[PDB]
């Protein structure tokens, strides 16, 4: 019952307040799909023209152009921001480590093991468990993710002058979460903000 109270508090926090929970995210080399190149000390992920040299790995995505953060979060509260390149097809979210890495089930937001917001075909959508909800359009090119492991929720914010709520999900999480990302189409790039 007190989860609602904590959620309401976090929905009203300023960017400065959310940054008290800042975590440094870096992209995990062993998860990147071979169409995804990592650069800038593992803080930029881009769609590569040709295939990357990666060897197969049980954690590596082989169906969807995705990559995860290296660290997972099991307890406490965590906040990070991602800068998107204008007009790119891309997605920003969280997933359980037990999310599939092969097949259509590995796609972020299309299974019960992940939650995301996604820019695609000129729309912005929130996804979980293969259910999509179209969100109001915004010109924001930065997204903030507030993950609360203790009271069970994730909030997606559009970051411009201030933070603006995009969507939130309440969940009693059953295992640790990793930051999760999708990039698609030549030129698409996204970066973890400092
Ligand atoms: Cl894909
Ligand atoms: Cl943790
Ligand atoms: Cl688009
Ligand atoms: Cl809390
Ligand atoms: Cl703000």
């Amino acid at each position: 019952g007190v989860k609602a109270k904590v959620l309401e508090n976090f929905l009203t926090k300023s960017r400065t307040e959310l940054l008290e929970y800042f975590v440094k995210v870096i992209f995990d080399y062993n998860t990147a799909h071979n169409k995804v190149s990592l650069s800038n000390k593992y803080t930029t992920a881009s769609v590569s023209d040709g295939l990357q040299h990666y060897r197969s790995h049980p954690q590596r995505f082989t169906y969807c152009s995705q990559v995860l953060g290296l660290h997972c979060y099991k307890n406490g509260i965590h906040y990070w921001e991602v800068e998107l390149q204008k007009n790119n097809f891309c997605g920003v979210g969280i997933c359980y480590g037990s999310m599939e890495r092969q097949g259509p089930e590995s796609r972020l937001g299309r299974n019960p093991n992940s939650w995301c917001v996604e820019w695609f075909n000129n729309k912005i959508s929130a996804w979980h468990n293969n259910v999509e909800k179209t969100l109001p359009s915004t010109k924001a090119t930065r997204v903030g993710v507030l993950l609360n492991c203790d009271h069970g929720f994730v909030i997606f914010f559009a970051v411009t002058e201030k933070v603006h709520l995009m969507y939130k999900f309440k969940v009693d999480f059953t295992e640790a979460l990793y930051p999760a990302f999708w990039v698609f189409s030549a030129g698409t790039t996204l970066s973890i903000c400092s």
